[PDB]
């Protein structure tokens, strides 16, 4: 039921950051078990849940091609890029940004997000 | 004095644009004389200025790196890339998007939008 979300917290979701930097990633990648394998790219969203949430509606988000949301308002955000091997020690790369996000809700909330966007 | 700005509203403020496609974009840049030499890519938006014009204080955007602000808000745009000769024909190809946009304000107004955030 309604855990896929809860998936999505867990891996695209950081209330409140201590910094973003290469030493965050490596830290919150683990802490989230995203390390075997190796997530080769990862990104977390910042700030509170209520918005994210919205994204879902006509009052955060209007739609985005063929099944995806995007968000009308910016998202301080963080993407880890791992580099180098698959497998741990997994050590990857920091790119703080600000920008609104793509995100696929299902049941009136977020259950995927969409990393295409965080390569470039 | 006050026209860097009204540079920057001839190359990329289009309030009410008619269709997004490549053909738009060739019409557009020839009008706005961004044909000799060809303009390798140039991004427009959308919308109205009162928000654009907001990026340039804290009701709109927060400042972004040394010299450059982004905005809260995102914006519907299209970007148009030049395909081939930098000399016309000047016939592109378009993007549209929908995501916040990075500018300098100066004496609180925009005067350089930032195309770096449009290759990708
Ligand atoms: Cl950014
Ligand atoms: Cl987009």
């Amino acid at each position: 039921d309604n855990s896929r979300y809860t998936h999505f917290l867990t891996q695209h979701y950081d209330a409140k950051p201590q910094g973003r930097d290469d030493r965050y990633c490596e830290s919150i990648m683990r802490r989230r078990g995203l390390t075997s394998p190796c997530k080769d790219i990862n990104t977390f969203i910042h700030g509170n849940k209520r918005s994210i949430k919205a994204i879902c509606e006509n009052k955060n988000g209007n739609p985005h091609r063929e099944n995806l949301r995007i968000s009308k308002s910016s998202f301080q955000v963080t993407t880890c890029k791992l580099h180098g091997s698959p497998w741990p020690p997994c050590q990857y790369r920091a790119t703080a940004g600000f920008r609104n996000v793509v995100v696929a809700c299902e049941n009136g909330l977020p259950v995927h997000l969409d990393q295409s966007i965080f390569h470039r």
